[PDB]
């Protein structure tokens, strides 16, 4: 997807944290 290449298996909680 966009944020991550799986769906939501990575970090997750916003794109990074400050914006």
């Amino acid at each position: 997807c966009r944020k991550a290449g799986v769906g939501q298996s990575w970090k997750e909680n916003s794109p990074l944290n400050v914006s």
